[PDB]
């Protein structure tokens, strides 16, 4: 009688079957291109002859379930929570679920995990043979039903200009059940209005969309003006199901296969320096089997107020040979895939989501991994007492200093490049010696890798 | 703590054991097919009884080791090196331990031997039990390995 509407379903995740809570179950924004359903398998049996009376006959037979299917997609909006105040994204455990098994800990460092600052994804405990288990609630008007032990398959992101900035799940379950009674009253799990307001108060709009591209071998930076872009994290997961004749058969767990976090954005030719142009005719010759490039790529924009964006940060990844797209205007597209640096050591990729970011915080999020911790911007080598030259055979220990003060890694390495007349060890201790008559330099790098250079040239001199 | 792929295999052939230079070993340019290993022999012992409550028990020995297997595929790519000027293939050493039994010298006229014109070889003097002895030397990533005393069998 009373017709169910596809306008009025409402979605629910949860972790667990029973005792359903605030911390195991939300409502999620999920759009209008929501789908669903569980088919099945079936054999039918014919039967040839060659006798005068053919046997013009067809049995069938029903063999097994296949996976349920379920994809929606959601809108990306990072905010804090008034209990927590700390950076969490409405739909927290579909991220967890997509990087790694463990228990839901927002606290950890491993897997979907907050902080006071942002909101950080990494995939460094994803090598497991089963992910974190789900529960896909699906509310249709009244009538319940939800899909048993969905796991997330992939996570489709979509970059693109003109277009919000959004992310499409898609995943299996093992079988789709529909049910009469309510698990638990939906109203006050189900988002109030003020988290609503908090959460509309940050959006994430793809068209301010700029790209750190930085080879490894080369420390080549490029400026790219995207056109557009698009990058999914798949666990290539398959349902592992059993074959009997007598009855029909239902999927049983399944097995994570090769994680891939592969990408591909379009962008503009550029002649100038630093641009797609350059980029496209140094990959086209250099011609190299493997590739070590560092990608991060930022939705949302970067601005010096607080601003909600969305970042990529792929450490090692590896860029294909681009193929320049003909169009109206020349606009090329590059295709890569984050290759991790052993093939168990995880750290194929990390993920920042938060409405607050200034331009430090996303940098120091690319570099150290953290959105929170500080990390080196430049660099002034300080000689031991204001100096500016040194004599032949005399010792002169090397001071620095960092900024900004409230960095947590501020040691530095110590090398000598230009010229040849003195030594520094590990302290910063610079010798000299005789026969030592020509300009020598000092140089100084962190080890958090934010390409600071501290330099300064000594005019070492054959003294008095 | 590593995986080692086949697409990293790098394959070095050389005559000496010790003192590897540039005209002892060179670098040979192998495919995706390249194979190498070696397999082992073995017997079982078993009673063969013939009464009722028989002896059901058997027992294995290692007895032997076969020969090394190796194969591999490369590209005829003749050309002439800047350092002698006389044509020569990039796996002449190859070529010398399958024509000749004879130290390799490429002056003279029999087994590989080459020219300013082209590079030769001929089986004018393969009369011999043993012919010229290589060292198949295998790198896969880091790991090194090699197989002793080994001998073309055919190309």
């Amino acid at each position: 009688m009373s017709l169910q509407l596809l306008r009025n379903t409402r979605i629910f995740v949860s972790t667990v079957k029973t005792g359903h809570n605030k911390t195991n179950t939300q409502e999620i924004l999920v759009q209008d291109d929501i789908s669903w359903g569980q088919d099945s398998n079936s054999t039918d049996i014919t039967v040839n002859e060659a006798g005068p009376r053919p046997t013009r006959g067809s049995k069938r037979f029903n063999d097994s379930l296949n996976a349920a299917e379920w994809s929606f997609s959601t809108y990306i909006l990072p905010y804090k929570d008034k209990n927590t105040s700390k950076q969490i994204v409405p739909d927290y455990m579909l991220w967890h679920a997509l990087s790694s098994g463990r228990a839901i800990n927002l606290e950890g460092t491993t897997g979907a995990h907050n902080n006071a600052t942002n909101f950080m994804v990494n995939f460094k405990d994803n090598s497991y043979h089963e992910l974190a288990m789900l529960h896909i609630y699906i509310l249709t008007d009244k009538t319940w039903s939800y899909i048993d032990s969905c796991q997330i398959n992939q996570a489709e992101v979509n970059v693109d200009i003109e277009d919000i900035g959004r992310v499409t799940w898609s995943g299996n379950g093992n079988q789709l059940i529909p049910l009469d009674e309510q698990p638990f009253d939906p109203d006050q799990i189900g988002i109030d209005d003020e988290t609503y307001m908090t959460i509309q108060g940050s959006y994430i709009k793809n068209k301010l969309t700029i790209l750190k591209i930085k080879d490894m071998d080369t420390n080549k930076s490029y400026d790219i003006p995207i056109t557009g872009g698009t990058f999914t994290i798949n666990n290539n997961i398959t349902y592992l199901t059993p074959n009997v004749m007598s009855r029909v058969t239902i999927p049983i767990g399944s097995f994570t296969g090769a994680f891939e976090l592969t990408g591909s954005l379009t962008a503009y030719l550029n002649d100038k320096s630093l641009g797609s142009m350059e980029l496209y005719k140094d990959l086209i010759k250099t011609l190299k089997v493997v590739n070590r490039f560092e990608i991060a790529l930022v939705l949302g924009g970067e601005y010096d107020d607080e601003r909600p964006a969305a970042i990529l940060v792929a450490k090692q990844a590896h860029v294909n040979i681009p193929t320049i797209e003909t169009d109206d205007v020349l606009g090329t597209s590059v295709e890569f895939k984050a290759i991790p640096s052993d093939l168990d050591a995880g750290d194929e990729g990390y993920l920042g989501f938060s409405s607050k970011y200034t331009r430090t915080t996303i940098n120091n999020l690319i570099v150290n991994g953290d959105g929170a911790t500080d990390a080196v911007t430049a660099i002034t080598v300080k000689s031991a007492g204001n100096v500016t030259t040194l004599n032949r055979s005399a010792t002169l220990q090397m001071s620095v200093e960092v900024t900004p003060s409230s960095a947590r890694n501020k040691e530095v390495t110590w090398a000598i490049t230009a010229g040849d007349a003195a030594t520094i060890n590990a302290t910063g201790l610079l010798r000299a010696d005789a026969s030592k008559t020509g300009a020598v330099t000092v140089e100084a790098t962190a080890k958090d890798g934010s390409g600071v250079k501290g330099t300064k040239v000594i005019t070492v001199t054959a003294g008095g």
